[PDB]
């Protein structure tokens, strides 16, 4: 595999995404950021023209209802103002981070609380919370000026590091479950799912670039999240499956239990561990870790540019994960 | 309150010379609380009787040639920080500069780079103890404030993560004892459960002493703040079904009935008491653990005896010292 076979692949899958998308849910959040990365890159002005399309678009329905989920989507919303001063962006940028940090649902110890559009979910706090909620609310703080956005997206990591991580094998559960009366709680089901923990080995790199990049940074945190994520690039390592570089859909489970392989997942892991390893987050030992599972995720891509469940997180997980390991080729 | 702030000053001042008038002219694990316990109590009536004893002991100790290095050593390096922030003492510096370097460089350090609790007999290899935070991390950090070192603060921080990540029970609240890191590959081990009184105490005393220390360095942070009063709160709910309502203790395994040995303990109800009493003076907690901390004061008072013991012996008199001082300062 080349540097060109592998834009190639980001094309297909791009064009497949965008071309099937005219919703708003949280599989668009990772797939305009996907997009976003890959502009990022190439400085490519139609896969911006996608992006503020699809804004564009959208603001003009009405937008949507302000949950965990539709609010994935201002992280690039944040990224595309961070460059090109929209104006037209400020005041979405302002209500959904305002409504993020003031009015979201908190769980006890001040999470956030998980809501979604069906289910209000009373106390309790979900993985892909980092990714969906707090990123955003991160880099909207960022660049509009407001450090104590920031100061309580770090909070948030703690917190969901707290309650959802899982030092006896150095994954993370996926939901936990505030007690109703009293102390503690109980994790939903104490399972570790491939998807659930790939959200934290992409936001934990993103979160600590982010707040570098912003001059925003804490030496302790940063540390702190380094070895968090080591923790669990350690325990994904025996967890890869060797012959295809994929892992399986509950991580530690073996597959004669069910535990069926899954490509959507890997990309994401494939995302974090490449990126980590570039910015230095982690060291270079799981770069061979890295690369099977990016062949694994090439292997797994069809020729209508489709994994396989959704199909545009697959699509949106693939592309993130080849943007990063086209980096290494500048 | 059926007592006086006159009875509870005559308590403090019968525990501190029963402690120093012991033993007291050793260095050991108990002597970091025992002497922070007696200049919390100068801190509050400046009594020089009671900064003598703090700097007769150092002086002592440092002429004999002082101790070899490990985490319980390090505990009295707290209260030499302290010491020398108002005295500005300048024969403690070679002291405080020496303790607090082995601290950040040279004392050995787990996986994740978590403070190893090494100890006077064994290594501990791969292993962090709950009491590592009082015996060692709040030394480095109240040193890295005096003499100017922000790295030392920011070390101090990490460990107070490193240590709620791998010694913290959010089923429960509680803290457990001890952690493993395997030797080879991911992951690891708790040992001595999280029910002991005597460990969680050592957490519930090192938070409030940490934020206070932060915020009065000008070195506070926000998230980091919300995150371990979030931690403090979590631990004093899970403590106040457990408390012996009748005599105010918790029993040495707090979860454990008296029916199966678990007897109350006063010496940990008085580390209890402390970390609750100052954690809702200094407004880390709110005012609803208020009952339970001083009914915790009660029983500490009605375990001490008219020679100044609980019933480690100085650990209780220390313990027992650090919660009525910290009470006295709710009568001013």
């Amino acid at each position: 595999g080349t540097s060109a076979e592998v834009h190639a692949k980001i094309k297909l899958l791009i064009n497949a995404m965008v071309n099937i998308w005219h919703d708003w849910e949280w599989t668009h959040g990772i797939g305009l950021y996907g997009i976003w990365q890959y502009y990022t890159l190439t400085n490519d002005a139609a896969h911006l023209d996608v992006i503020e399309a699809w804004f564009r678009d959208r603001f003009a329905a009405g937008g949507t209802t302000k949950n965990i989920n539709t609010m994935a989507v201002f992280l690039t919303l944040a990224c595309v103002y961070e460059r090109t001063r929209n104006p037209a962006y400020l005041p979405w940028l302002d209500a959904w981070a305002e409504w993020a940090y003031h009015d979201l649902a908190r769980t006890r110890r001040g999470g956030m609380q998980h809501v979604t559009y069906l289910e209000e979910n009373a106390g309790q706090l979900w993985d892909d919370t980092l990714m969906m909620t707090v990123l955003p609310l991160a880099k909207i703080g960022v660049v509009l000026g407001r450090p104590h956005y920031v100061a309580e997206a770090k909070r948030q990591f703690l917190l969901h590091v707290q309650y959802l991580g899982d030092v006896k094998t150095g994954l993370f559960f996926h939901g936990w479950q505030f007690a109703e009366e009293g102390p503690g709680g109980h994790h939903f089901a104490t399972a570790r799912w491939a998807r659930g923990n790939s959200w934290v080995t992409i936001a934990v790199p993103e979160f600590l670039e982010l707040l570098r990049e912003a001059g925003m940074a804490d030496e302790a945190l940063e540390e702190f999240l380094k070895s968090t994520l080591q923790a669990q690039c350690e325990a994904l390592r025996p967890l890869q499956v060797a012959s295809t570089g994929l892992w399986r859909t509950l991580l530690d489970v073996p597959e004669e239990e069910g535990s069926y392989q899954e490509a959507s997942a890997t990309a994401g892991f494939a995302f974090g561990v490449l990126k980590g390893q570039r910015k230095r987050y982690l060291g270079p030992e799981f770069e061979d870790m890295a690369v099977k599972a990016v062949k694994g995720v090439l292997a797994n891509i069809s020729e209508e540019g489709e994994l396989l469940t959704s199909m545009p997180y697959g699509q949106a997980m693939a592309i993130m994960a080849l943007v990063e390991f086209a980096r290494r080729f500048i």
